[PDB]
């Protein structure tokens, strides 16, 4: 039953979990209709043969029609009572089953329901090969179990075992056996009917006689009229008696027709409380049914006085209020009864308004006093009871505080709080709270002792009473509360419902709050609770709490704190709080030493896992995974033994360090920072020595009976890490490589020869001078005169010929002309420069109008001290040009110049050094004569633009050079951005806008040549870096503008933009998505890039611990870049175009997607689901993006959430308004809304793939899908998914292949490598925030919904089974060992030795050709 997945209704699958959730497109029916003396001939419900595969999808259509008839009743509501709504329920329940093939006494066209069910069993096959009424009573059966819960879970009022439901909703089976005649049970139907009538009319009747002071006629015509009708009836119940006896003589269906004549035949024939946590039984108290194993009852609600006209209820409430008085007199006897009066308040009001969640045995029958009370004194009536406590709250307030004389409303009874004393809260919040005081409580008169006598002043005195309060944790004792059980479950349990509720209130309600402020009802407090951001439970106990009744010494509830202490020892995580020692006092209570080394290993600062008198060898076995035996040692025909887990070991370790040191020298108070860093330079100081002692003793047992020293292997290391890193195949030659490219890995870490130990050894030095560093942190000559030998230079511009771009890398214009017209050579040069920097000065105070952005005026952009923009570069760029002139390093300039360094080479390095900072210190007289001659507004000669030289590790020259281009282009950008904005403005383009856009197209087409040429050449040489990320950083001119889209070398980007990233504002025409539906011309215009699976995880443009999938860098982001840049501070024109954009780029992403995993090869069930789950995540991806709650900064990524900002309002509406706004926006419209726009455009796109003649596939019918999971949530779902599949690729290649083992090894250990430290940050990420939020994460995301102990746990229960491809797409089958099969000690036990076999030739061969590679490259000069 409710077995069947993706059903021709559209979803499936769903059901078993929350089963009454169930919409129209669920089962296989012709028609998705809603459903919306017989009493019910208008309309029951019309729902209900050849599409139907299978009975559960007919199950599941009869589980639709009860649910939407449950729905209609129960929001109908014809009587007014309210009281006997689950009786009419229950009477429909009886008739619609009744419908299939039973006794259909309406009259008319009964026969279509009738024959319709025929066809229906004839295709179900009635008539089974195990002997025909067999499937008419078992599907009766599993009917009358399985519908009830269903029609059932809507109204929720009372019904006379158990209540609180129409019957139940998890009792698992029936509460009322309802086999009665349909030709009688109208007829019983109605009398009851008629009977409530005439007691409610004559009462009526009785309220308007006495109201009234000719009424006496109407009295008299109504009681003849009364008369008549019960003579009627009279006579009808006399002729049904006559036909149940014509029906009994005749006597004189099978099982339903004697059982009819069995029934036929026999007519004719107080105590302190507990706090109790259980769930409450049929007469015991305890939490309900829907809240067992929550938060418990405290002993004042149950021991309240209501356990123990409207004018005559509110006097009773008032006695009651006032004989509840005395008994908080008593049992409380300041703070603490003001507390209890408002609990005992707000429970009042609970129990009056019907949302009572305790129901204690009087609970029940005072619920239906009050609702009768309610239905003989008085929209609905639970809007009326919270009317009534709104209303008359003011009053019992006052009641409950001494209440003698009522008043027509400090001195009174009691100064607890004001007159209205608002505390609208849900109960379970308030239960909450009192039970997080009461352990509060405990807390503190337990921790009181302990901070008096464990004041860092121990032997005996102290430790005895820190062993009490960890026993009074650690187990159901000592405390009052949690009902005999451990505090942790019971935290555990709170948690868990906390975050029911919030998923919902998120996920049921599309909008429950701002509709009006709140409504007032329970998912409206969560949803606000949501908005605030205090989805966990501790971020709300800490902002309501004092934070001072605990702990006395301000532990926060969301400092979550570990301990593993508890014959089994099982690692318990909670809040600060809850746990074995106060807050601070972990090692403390103890008395011991401050242990720094343990004191920042808590910390979590510098992290590193690894445990490194014959000392033969070391283990520095890493934490976690246990050392093993290699299970294939062996002393007869192998090369070694007991030597490949060290090796391994080794390796991994080389690895992590290298990458901790890369992190921790390019990443990053500071006294401690430093102390730790030092005792971790010690740390990795002292295992680098002894993994070299390890390895000399590996060398020695190898030559015993040739293997590669210690820098062979780091050398061979370097060169791996960077194949992997870039070459990713591993490819056998390696001649390709750039000159460039090959003096950078000559100098990076390894020379000709192997020197690994240098490396490390190096790679220490710079950690240690960085943690030092960090830590650690005149003229009067006067010649004016002498100016004579150059003119003003020939700058592009035109104020009366302009030096061109002559492009090794690439020579500007300006470096073509300098004031060197005199070429003893110190004075000429320093004239020269100082010559050159004052003419420099003059044309950017007056030809400012280059490399300023800034009109023809400019100063008014300009630099905080006063001078002209871009002038600190230029001046920069002049000297470095000068050094390297006088130098004569690198050069890329032709033999004009050559001869003239030749001459300076020959003429003539601390001299050089003294040189440069004798220039250095003319400059700064320069500059302090030009602020001389200025007026003197100020003091500076070199502060301007930072006191320190530039003194980049990267070469100056080429840099330098390929900054001032960009500089340039991005400067020149902007402005023609300008004129084209302020002139193509005001469809076609004939007038003053062709002319600027193709100028333009001119300009980006010579621009994109040197692009390419600058960016090979940077390539190169700085491989590890980019030049997109260089350029924006430096200069923030360029923010909105993509090298990568501007410049992009595809073939398709000369024809769809062909404009560089201004067609849409150059075209002035409008954007469309043509849908299936619309005409033949189709949306087919696109960048998108056919995928492949050659790429892989990378941590960039992420602003730790966290990979970006390959599928989400292939993702197209081309289209919408255009439509971005176009609009500014425009959100009304620009809804309809983002829509259309993101339609087609949805149906785009899907094609290829699709296309991807069915490449001609994967035409399977499998390969359909991995397809559909992927593009769900790319839908998961896209939203997140365009809701903001988006990881990784992108090229496009960025200035897209920039730019959405920007649409949105402006800095007065702060960023979290815009963020819900954008959030907003993608939710509803403000037909249908954009995500079903977007799931809908994807579907189309999957329907051409698909019609390239195949039938569509199953897991892309789902009209809806669930909401998505945090965004990290989904990428470790891939990241293990990938994991799994690509391990069982490899092992079994592996296994079949092991005369080719070499290539199977090599291509298993080279893809393991980078996964460990993968698994690693993963890992990390996963425990940092596996129970954070808003305001307890660093990031502002929802993690609330995670609740798992850590992430190997939450692998398994969601990658435990098959590939369903709607909400679990993952599959694995080594779920236990994960940690162990990151290294190669378990699950690589059987083919251990052979991969080192065939890897020390391999690196014996890689290290030989890396050896001869410097030969031939010295050789060729």
């Amino acid at each position: 039953s409710e077995v069947q997945y993706y059903g021709s209704g559209g979803d499936g699958y769903y059901l078993r979990k929350n089963i009454c959730k169930i919409t129209v497109n669920h089962s296989d029916s012709g028609t998705n209709d809603p459903c919306d003396v017989p009493p019910r001939r208008q309309r029951m419900c019309i729902n209900n043969v050849d599409k139907i595969r299978d009975k559960h999808a007919f199950l599941a259509d009869v589980l639709l029609t009860a649910r939407n008839e449950g729905e209609r009743i129960v929001q109908n509501h014809p009587d007014t009572n309210s009281s006997n709504v689950c009786n009419a329920l229950e009477r429909s329940f009886a008739d619609i089953a009744d419908i299939i093939r039973g006794t259909d006494l309406w009259k008319g066209t009964n026969s279509n329901l009738e024959q319709n069910l025929k066809q229906m069993f004839a295709k179900i096959r009635e008539n089974d090969k195990v002997l025909y009424r067999k499937l008419r009573e078992d599907w009766w059966n599993a009917n009358r179990q399985k519908v009830w819960e269903v029609i059932t879970c809507g109204a929720r009022s009372n019904d006379l075992e158990l209540c609180r439901k129409c019957g139940h909703y998890e009792e698992k089976v029936p509460t009322k056996l309802d086999y009665v005649p349909q030709f009688l049970r109208w007829l019983t139907e109605w009398i009851e009917d008629f009977y409530r009538e005439k007691q409610n009319l004559i009462d009526d009747m009785e309220r308007h006689r006495e109201e009234c002071t000719s009424y006496c006629s109407t009295c008299k015509d109504k009681c003849k009229k009364y008369c008549e009708c019960v003579k009627k009836w009279k006579s009808e119940w006399e002729n049904q008696k006559n036909k149940y006896t014509e029906l009994y003589q005749q006597n004189k269906t099978s099982r339903y027709d004697d059982y009819v004549k069995d029934f036929f035949k026999k007519l004719e024939a107080k105590n302190n409380k507990n706090w109790i946590w259980k769930k409450s039984s049929g007469k015991e108290g305890g939490l309900q049914k829907e809240y067992a194993n929550t938060i418990g009852l405290p002993p004042r609600t149950q021991s309240l006085c209501l356990v123990v006209l409207l004018k005559e209820w509110i006097i009773a409430a008032f006695h009651e209020g006032k004989n509840l008085k005395p008994s908080h007199e008593k049992k409380n006897d300041g703070k603490k009864l003001c507390k209890a009066l408002e609990y005992s308040f707000a429970d009042y009001g609970d129990l009056i308004k019907g949302t009572s969640i305790w129901d204690n045995e009087y609970t029940k029958d005072l619920e239906l006093n009050l609702q009768k009370i309610f239905g003989k004194l008085f929209s609905s009536l639970d809007e009326l009871r919270e009317s009534w406590w709104n209303t008359n709250k003011k009053y019992i307030w006052l009641a409950m505080k001494h209440g003698a004389g009522m008043n027509s409303t400090t001195g009174s009874g009691s100064s607890c709080d004001d007159i209205p004393t608002i505390d609208l809260i849900p109960q379970y919040l308030r239960f909450l709270q009192e039970w997080v005081e009461h352990f509060c409580k405990q807390r503190q008169e337990k921790v009181k002792p302990v901070i008096e006598n464990c004041k860092s002043c121990c032997k005996t005195e102290c430790k005895n009473k820190c062993e009490v309060y960890k026993k009074f944790i650690e187990d159901c004792k000592g405390g009052d509360g949690t009902a005999g059980s451990s505090w942790v479950k019971r935290w555990d349990q709170i948690y868990k419902r906390y975050s029911k509720y919030i998923e919902d209130a998120k996920r049921n309600r599309k909008a429950g709050t701002k509709n009006c402020c709140v409504q007032s009802d329970i998912d409206s407090f969560f949803k606000h609770l949501i908005d605030i951001g205090l989805t966990t439970p501790s971020s709300y106990l800490s902002i309501v709490l004092d934070d001072n009744i605990c702990g006395a010494d301000k532990a926060p509830w969301t400092t979550y704190t570990t301990y593993t202490t508890t014959n089994t020892a099982v690692v318990v995580n909670v809040p600060s709080p809850l746990g074995n020692t106060p807050h601070g006092y972990k090692y403390a209570c103890q008395c011991k030493i401050p242990t720094n080394e343990e004191t920042c290993d808590d910390r979590k600062e510098y992290m590193n896992q690894w445990s490194c008198k014959n000392d033969n060898y070391e283990l520095c076995k890493y934490n976690g995974v246990d050392v093993k035996p290699t299970t294939v040692r062996s002393n007869s025909s192998k090369l070694d033994d007991k030597d490949v887990t060290f090796f391994n070991l080794f390796e991994q370790w080389n690895k992590e360090i290298q990458y901790q040191i890369e992190q921790y020298m390019t990443n990053t108070n500071c006294k401690e920072k430093c102390k730790c860093y030092s005792l971790w330079i010690e740390k990795i100081n002292d295992q680098w020595d002894k993994q070299k002692d390890n390895y000399n003793k590996f060398q020695r047992k190898q030559i015993y009976d040739k293997v590669v020293s210690l820098s062979n292997f780091l050398f061979f290391s370097c060169w791996e890490e960077y194949i992997q890193k870039y070459f990713n195949g591993d490819w056998s030659k390696i001649k390709n490589i750039g000159s460039d490219t090959f003096e950078f890995l000559i100098k990076k870490c390894g020379n000709d020869s192997g020197d690994g130990e240098t490396i490390f050894s190096e790679k220490l030095n710079n950690a240690e001078k960085k943690c030092k560093e960090n830590e650690s942190t005149s003229c009067d000559c006067s010649e004016p005169i002498y100016i004579r030998g150059c003119q003003p230079k020939i700058y592009d511009g035109k104020i009366f010929g302009e030096k061109q771009w002559i492009c090794g890398a690439c020579i500007p214009p300006r470096t073509q002309n300098l004031c060197v017209g005199e070429l003893s050579l110190k004075q000429k040069i320093k004239n020269a420069i100082q010559k050159e920097t004052e003419l420099l000065y003059e044309y950017h105070d007056k030809g400012t109008a280059i490399i300023s952005r800034n009109p023809m005026k400019g100063q008014k952009n300009n630099d905080s001290n006063g001078l002209p923009k871009g002038f600190c570069h230029a001046v920069q760029r002049s000297f470095i040009d000068y050094k390297n002139m006088i130098l004569g390093t690198s050069v890329n300039i032709y033999e004009y110049i050559g001869k003239l360094q030749e001459d300076i080479k020959k003429i003539i390095n601390a001299w050089w050094k003294g040189i440069e900072g004798e220039m250095w210190d003319a400059v700064r007289c320069a500059i302090t004569k030009i602020n001389k001659k200025q007026k003197k507004n100020g003091t500076f000669s070199i502060d301007e633009c930072g006191i320190f030289p530039p003194t980049g590790n990267d070469e100056d020259q080429s840099v330098s050079w390929f900054k001032e281009w960009s500089e340039q282009f991005c400067i020149e950008r902007l402005q023609y951005e300008k004129n084209i904005r302020d002139a193509c403005t005001n469809d076609k383009i004939q007038g003053d806008c062709k002319r600027k856009c193709e100028e333009y197209k001119k300009y980006i087409s010579e621009k994109k040549q040197e692009w390419d040429k600058q960016k090979t050449k940077y390539e190169n040489k700085y491989v590890g870096k980019s030049a997109s990320d260089l350029l924006k950083e430096n200069y923030p001119e360029c923010i909105s503008a993509n090298f990568d889209f501007i410049f992009n070398d595809n073939i398709e980007y000369k024809t769809y933009y062909p404009y560089g990233d201004y067609s849409s504002i150059c075209s002035c025409e409008q954007v469309k998505y043509y849908e299936y539906n619309n005409a033949e011309k189709k949306n087919n215009k696109s960048l998108c890039h056919e995928k492949g699976n050659d790429r892989t995880w990378s941590k960039k443009y992420i602003k730790e611990g966290v990979y970006v999938p390959p599928r989400r860098q292939q993702l197209c982001l081309y289209e919408l870049f255009p439509i971005i840049i176009k609009n500014k501070n425009d959100i009304t024109n620009a809804k309809k175009e983002l829509l259309e954009t993101l339609q087609i780029v949805a149906e785009r992403e899907a094609y290829y997607l699709w296309k991807q995993y069915h490449a001609h090869n994967d035409t399977t069930y499998l390969a359909h689901k991995k397809a559909c789950c992927a593009i769900r995540g790319s839908f998961y991806d896209l939203e997140d993006i365009i809701k903001g709650n988006d990881l990784v900064h992108d090229e496009y990524t960025k200035y897209i959430d920039s730019k959405l900002n920007e649409i949105f309002d402006s800095s007065n509406k702060n960023d979290i308004e815009t963020k819900r706004a954008r959030t907003d926006w993608w939710e509803n419209e403000a037909p249908k809304t954009i995500r079903q726009l977007v799931w809908d455009a994807m579907q189309s796109g999957v329907r051409k793939a698909i019609d390239e003649n195949e039938n569509f596939p199953p897991c892309m019918g789902v009209q809806h899908i669930g909401i998505a999971k945090p965004q990290f949530i989904r990428w470790l779902e891939e990241w293990t998914n990938e994991f799994c599949e690509k391990y069982t690729k490899y092992f079994e290649d592996m296994k079949s292949n092991c005369i080719e083992c070499k290539k199977a090894c090599a291509n298993y250990t080279n893809w393991l490598n980078p996964k460990r430290i993968e698994w690693n940050g993963m890992s990390n990420y996963y425990n940092k925030i596996y129970r954070k939020s808003n305001k307890e994460s660093e990031d502002g995301k929802d993690y609330s919904m995670i609740m798992e102990p850590t992430v190997i746990d939450y692998l398994n229960k969601r990658c435990n089974g098959e590939i369903n491809g709607n909400y679990i797409c993952c599959s694995c089958k080594n779920i236990g060992e994960n940690s162990t099969s990151g290294t190669v000690n378990k699950k690589l036990q059987k083919k251990e030795t052979q991969c080192e076999d065939n890897k020390g030739p391999l690196d014996l061969m890689n290290k030989v050709l890396n050896k001869m590679d410097p030969k031939y490259s010295e050789h060729k000069m």
